[PDB]
């Protein structure tokens, strides 16, 4: 069987075949069972963003760690979703 997934929050944004979309809206009824997603983020050793390619499951997914849900206290940083790739 292929359950969907469920969006493990609401304003997460990741590249699906090269597309960025926010998986709470694109995927507003969870994902489809392994839709593959990137999730956007940030790198300090080479001051750059990237994505972390991702796999969905029967209603389960892991999504990447570097992932952020929300992390309070927004201060002079932009999420890696929206900066440039190294």
């Amino acid at each position: 069987t292929k359950a969907s997934c469920k969006l493990p929050v609401k304003k997460a944004t990741v590249v699906y075949q090269g597309e960025r979309v926010k998986i709470q809206e694109k995927f507003k009824n969870g994902m489809l069972h392994g839709d593959k997603v990137s999730f956007f983020c940030k790198n300090k050793e080479k001051k750059c963003s990237y994505t972390e390619d991702a796999q969905c499951i029967d209603g389960t997914i892991e999504v990447p760690k570097c992932f952020k849900e929300h992390s309070s206290l927004a201060f002079w940083k932009t999420d890696a979703s929206d900066v440039k790739p190294c």
